[PDB]
């Protein structure tokens, strides 16, 4: 079956940030209004024995105290008094500011996700689905003593190192318009983590990494040397175009890794209005959504798999495309026709979808072949050092 993940609170947490707002209500309701809901298996959010359990999950990854001065800054942001010029140069340190601002729920906040995705995991090992969706989650930024990116706390890292610990290999796949560092770098030493992120890279673009490095591309170190591969485009490529640029990766990792799981960030910041307005993908379902290609691929895997949100800064376009994924995920999975009406369905949040109400999102629509060499001799050396199987041809010829 195709599970996701929600539940009452889990929706309030994820809603109660500055940044995201109301976004994760507008796509769990958007999901709703087209009649999915009956058709996935509801995955609750993990809960803990004791504060310690719960530390010990989630500092896993995370330093004790880092999560310590998370919690410490949820818990000042609870009072009416400002921080102290002590507690400030804490929460500095942590990168607890900025662009990770505190506020009343912070913890409770990233600890949801966090729950959400770990539940996800378990709902794979134990395999009572064979997809699990959470748009709670894919905070992919966030490092083990750093919060980034409005990344708290790491809920992809925490799920993959659950179902690494479940020989047992991960692929990670981050469709994100940003470098997934985060999670590229608790993995770095792993070869049994293959990680894999297309994104803009650009000078100044954030967090700046996922591309060259006379410059270097890294991709890993120790055991986990070439098990890491980065694909960065320039700004303004198409539905066609990324999807030709990360079809051939897609099929070869594929081929070469033979996944155990797959983990899949689908962060919708990608989209041609979103408002970084970087790159022209698209929700379209007929030119085909990027998106839609590279879930629709990875689905024909039959590799059990987890499917996380992440950014997205447009809320009705974000909620649009996930919907969108959502319904091709069951059809994939299930084998069953998911029919969704051009139109928005009324609903709570229908409003929000003006002025047209329509499902598509309002857009009117050498370097690569380079990656792409690049990239195939860093899978024939992650093979090569990993002493894996396959024909290095049947590979090449996909490319
Ligand atoms: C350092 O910035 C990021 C680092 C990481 C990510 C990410 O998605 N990681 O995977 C995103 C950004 N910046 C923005 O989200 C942003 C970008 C443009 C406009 C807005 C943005 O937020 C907004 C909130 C309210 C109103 C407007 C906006
Ligand atoms: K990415
Ligand atoms: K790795
Ligand atoms: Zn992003």
């Amino acid at each position: 079956s195709v599970g996701i993940v929600y539940g009452d609170q889990y929706r309030q947490l994820c809603c109660s940030s500055p940044k995201f707002g109301d976004r994760y209500a507008l796509v769990m309701d958007l999901i709703n209004a087209y009649k999915l809901i009956p058709e996935l298996s509801r995955v609750p959010p993990l809960q803990w024995d004791s504060p310690s359990r719960m530390y010990e999950a989630v500092t896993a990854f995370h330093s004790t105290e880092y999560v310590d001065a998370l919690k410490k800054l949820q818990m000042l942001h609870c009072e009416e008094k400002e921080l102290t010029a002590d507690d400030e140069l804490l929460m500095d340190s942590f990168s607890l500011n900025y662009d990770c601002p505190g506020f009343p729920s912070v913890f409770d906040y990233s600890l949801a996700a966090v729950q959400g995705s770990l539940a996800a995991a378990s709902a794979l090992i134990c395999r009572h689905c064979e997809v699990v969706i959470n748009w709670g989650g894919g905070w992919h930024h966030a490092k083990r003593s750093e919060a980034s990116g409005f990344c708290y706390l790491n809920d992809i890292v925490l799920a993959i190192h659950r179902l690494v610990s479940s020989q047992t290999r991960v692929l990670y796949v981050d469709l994100d318009l940003h470098h997934g560092d985060g999670v590229e770098e608790a993995f770095w030493y792993s070869p049994r983590v293959v990680t894999f992120s297309v994104h803009h890279a650009s000078p100044g673009f954030f967090p700046g990494t996922g591309t060259w490095n006379l410059p270097i591309f890294l991709n890993g170190a120790g055991r986990g040397r070439f098990s890491a591969f980065n694909l960065p485009l320039e700004e303004g490529i198409n539905d066609l175009d990324w999807s030709n640029a990360i079809g051939p990766i897609l099929d070869s990792l594929n081929i070469v890794i033979q996944p155990s799981y797959v983990v899949v960030q689908c962060g919708a910041d990608c989209l041609a209005t979103d408002p970084h307005r970087i790159f022209r993908l698209t929700n379209f379902y007929p030119s085909l959504s990027g998106y839609l290609y590279a879930i629709k691929k990875i689905l024909s895997w039959k590799v059990p798999t987890l499917i996380l949100g992440g950014g997205g800064y447009n809320f009705p376009d974000t909620a649009r495309l996930w919907t969108r994924v959502t319904a091709l995920t069951i059809e994939e999975v299930k084998g069953k026709k998911m029919t969704i009406s051009p139109e928005i369905p009324e609903h709570s949040y229908f409003s929000r979808y003006g002025p047209d109400f329509e499902l598509d999102i309002d857009y009117f629509p050498d370097s690569i072949q380079k990656h792409h060499r690049r990239i195939l001799e860093q899978l024939r050396n992650y093979a090569d050092l990993n002493k894996l199987i396959y024909d290095y041809d049947q590979v090449y010829q996909l490319y």
